[PDB]
């Protein structure tokens, strides 16, 4: 198989993975549409009874099978399913994950003057209701007639926007020259991109936080609302926020974790980058609505009502407040380099475990030799299938996969790992597996939490979010019936892989009745346990 080397480098390589677009640019405005410290509560909630077990559980569960996200299904071959939807979430992610990558990259290129191009509005793209501070925001009106040139409709598919492609083909290949170089081989770009953005934050939060009004936007964002909580919206965008950041059915994450020890401390390892990826969240928060506040004192308004809801808070409202700071330009450059090195960081390994997962399925010999090749189709039907979200309507479209693709499937097929283990495989013989691993039990907080406590928490959240469904929107532009439909179809295609491929391994299992081909193909395989032979006592013994 093939071990890391030392523990300090699978760490480093895992916070590299976790930390990404999901703790800068995301969180913010999930925050922001949720009214600050409204959704703070929920979150930590969530956090601490869902989150840190399950990471466990997916980190321990990949440890002892020395097996990826679609090899440790031996100990339940009818299963298999929960991996393929993990695969297809991937895909899905790994789509549009790199046209905010490469829409960054634009803004960073654009970052290169002595004045920003977003500062005034006696631009030929300006209107006459423009009126900036130097409401209809120059920022805005920037981002919406110059950059992206809006369209009416998601239906609407108006003209390619070139440079946004050129920024995609120059993120396409950057990650696959260094995919097929061997860049992770060396120890001091691993630890330079899991490092510098916290330099960056640092910086910015230092320089964020000497301005005036501050206060209120901190207030703002720590104060909690006791009278918005009783909501399932609230509680499902928490959920979601939580499974999309920590990376749980991602499926990376068994896969990292099968180069791991026998012994290793894999219980340690998950509270710290658990830790590391909420404090990074919550440090990102505090960076950015303590010049939200400073831009509302500014203006004269309440620190709520000052910015727009949607995804491009960061990219509208941050640098329009830095344009009232001196030399902005190299506030500008720092804010999106660091969003450049998070998201990079980030895909490199989501390509990686995905080209890793697919070599190990196939099998054979004939396709490890041609690995790079696996990695070059990938490449370029990822560039394919992210070229029509350049487009005048991409954003919609964008919207849209963010919202429904990567949304809440991950909390259902956690949940449904989670009771496969615990009650058709046993929760005993778990219990026993872990302890042959790490010589002692695991503790009863985890325990209770993976018998009781997650599993009906996601339920109640899934029940109570069905029966309340807003449609989505995107400020004041209400989505037709037909995008809709395949929101929930996208939403769909990776939950239903479970169920299919039951009934298709059902099909081929021996038997005279219903039950005992269930009972046949819900045991473990023969090779099901540790692969290394000493490891082979006990109850594996032959
Ligand atoms: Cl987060
Ligand atoms: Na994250
Ligand atoms: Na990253």
């Amino acid at each position: 198989r093939g071990n890391w080397g030392n523990q300090i480098e699978f760490v480093l390589t895992s916070v590299g993975y976790a930390v990404g677009l999901g703790n800068v640019w995301r969180f913010p405005y999930l925050c922001y549409r949720n009214a600050g410290g409204a959704f703070m509560f929920p979150y930590f909630i969530m956090l601490i009874f869902c989150g840190i077990p399950l990471f466990f559980m997916e980190l321990s569960f990949g440890q002892f099978a020395s097996q990826g996200c679609l090899g440790v299904w031996r100990i339940s071959p009818m299963f298999k399913g929960v991996g393929y939807g993990m695969m297809v979430v991937s895909t899905y992610i790994g789509i549009y994950y790199n046209v905010v990558i490469c829409i960054a990259f634009y803004y960073f290129f654009s970052s290169m003057t002595h004045v920003l191009p977003w500062a005034y509005c006696n631009n030929p793209w300006n209107t006459h209701d423009c009126a900036g501070v130097l409401r209809t925001s120059p920022s805005e009106e920037y981002w919406r007639l110059y950059v992206l040139k809006l369209s009416d409709d998601i239906g609407n598919f108006g003209e390619v926007r070139l440079p946004l492609l050129g920024c995609l083909g120059v993120s396409w290949l950057v990650v696959f020259l260094c995919l097929i170089r061997g860049v992770k081989s060396s120890g001091k770009v691993v630890y330079f991109t899991a490092t510098f953005p916290y330099v960056v934050l640092t910086i910015l939060f230092v320089r964020g936080v000497t301005l005036e009004g501050a206060f209120d936007g901190i207030m703002y964002y720590l104060t909690p609302q006791w009278d918005k909580i009783l909501a399932a919206k609230v509680w499902g965008d928490a959920a979601s926020q939580i499974f999309y950041s920590l990376g749980c059915a991602w499926g990376g994450l068994i896969t990292m974790a099968s180069y791991n020890k026998f012994h290793n401390n894999c219980y340690r390892d998950s509270v710290i980058i658990s830790i590391t990826n909420c404090a990074t969240s919550v440090y990102a928060g505090f960076v950015i609505f303590s010049i939200l506040g400073f831009m509302a004192n500014h203006l004269g308004v309440d620190v709520s009502r000052v910015a727009d809801h949607g995804p491009g808070l960061a990219f509208v409202a941050y640098p329009e407040a830095l344009t009232l700071l001196p030399i902005s330009p190299l506030w500008s450059l720092l804010f999106f380099f660091m969003l450049i090195l998070l998201g990079l960081g980030t895909q490199f390994c989501l390509l990686e475990t995905l080209v890793t997962a697919i070599v190990d399925e196939v099998g054979n010999e004939w396709i490890l030799q041609k690995k790079t090749y696996v990695t070059l189709g990938v490449a370029v039907a990822g560039f394919l299938l992210g070229i029509p979200l350049t487009s005048q309507a991409g954003i919609y479209w964008l919207l849209l996969m963010d919202n429904y693709a990567a949304s809440f499937s991950l909390v259902v097929i956690s949940c449904i790992m989670c009771v496969a283990i615990m009650y058709i495989y046993g929760h005993r013989n778990y219990f026993q597996d872990i302890q042959m691993m790490l010589g002692f039990p695991p503790p009863l907080f985890f325990q209770i939490c993976w018998r009781f406590v997650s599993p009906a928490i996601i339920f109640f959240i899934l029940v109570f979010t069905v029966i309340q469904y807003p449609i989505t929107a995107y400020n004041h532009y209400q989505y037709p019936g037909w995008a809709v439909a395949i929101g929930f179809l996208m939403a769909l295609s990776s939950v239903l892989c479970i169920p299919l491929y039951a009934m298709f391994r059902l099909c081929r299992t021996d038997g005279a009745d219903l039950l005992q081909r269930l009972k046949n193909a819900t045991k473990p395989s023969r090779d099901w346990g540790p692969a290394l032979l000493e490891h082979r006592t006990g109850r594996y013994a032959p």
